[PDB]
């Protein structure tokens, strides 16, 4: 009935001048339409499904079985003294990153977030004297009581998969909100990209007046989505916009 996606930035992306922003957050993000875009132009040319298929799961690029969200940034990469790099989060991003689960059906991720106003959330492998050294900025770290780390990763486990899971896991700063805002605003890549390395997870509803005869040719035909790599946005010719995309099927 809903399906998670994730996509994880290989090259410096610009989705499409400035890069697309949420009005009242500043948060770049990749909008629904351009992703159904790019997924069924995907299908298309490289999957080669056929044209009725893609019809009846998209609809006429203009009545489609399925809908596609927007993609919001779960983690952006930042310059760490320790680590070299850290994926970096927010409580908000993370409250938001439930309450989309919640909206697919998932009641699995339900582990307290802390508010965070001064202090951070970061794995070992980042972290030195008690502290976070995200660019010039250095946060004080503050302990792990409740296992949010292990719990946020167990979550990317089950959303994008084992090897997501693993490539955040030892690199995850959950920093507060404002420091995040400032990060992804000012710490992109510059003509503004998005940086490599940056995880972006969209929602893909089913109609609720699906079929069930519907419901096995969208399941045939997004599966052909998962572990593969995608373009988005403008400079493909210069080897930019190029992203892995995972979907897992949400029970």
């Amino acid at each position: 009935k809903a399906y998670l996606v994730g996509l994880y930035t290989l090259t410096p992306t610009h989705p499409g001048q400035p890069i697309q922003r949420e009005r009242h957050t500043g948060f770049p993000v990749i909008w629904g339409q351009s992703l159904k875009g790019v997924l069924r132009s995907y299908l298309k040319l490289v999957e080669k499904v056929d044209e009725e298929k893609i019809n009846k799961i998209f609809g006429p690029p203009t009545a489609g079985l399925i809908s596609v969200g927007d993609a919001k940034i779960l983690f952006f990469p930042v310059r760490s003294l320790k680590g070299v790099y850290a994926y970096v989060t927010s409580p908000l991003v993370l409250n938001r990153f439930k309450r989309d689960l919640e909206l697919a059906g998932v009641k699995n991720f339900q582990t307290e977030i802390p508010e965070l106003t001064d202090t951070a959330i970061a794995s070992e492998e980042i972290t030195v004297d008690n502290k976070v050294i995200l660019e010039e900025f250095a946060i004080l770290i503050q302990k792990d009581d409740k296992g949010i780390l292990e719990s946020v990763v167990k979550a990317i486990e089950q959303a994008f998969g084992n090897e997501m899971a693993e490539k955040i896991k030892g690199r995850i700063a959950i920093i507060p909100d404002d420091v995040f805002r400032d990060l992804v605003e000012l710490s992109t890549e510059i003509e503004e990209y998005i940086p490599s390395d940056t995880l972006f997870y969209s929602l893909i509803l089913v109609t609720p007046r699906a079929k069930d005869n519907d419901m096995a040719l969208i399941k045939e035909v997004l599966g052909k989505i998962n572990g593969k790599y995608l373009q988005i946005g403008g400079n493909e010719t210069v080897g930019k916009g190029f992203v892995k995309v995972t979907l897992k099927e949400v029970t």
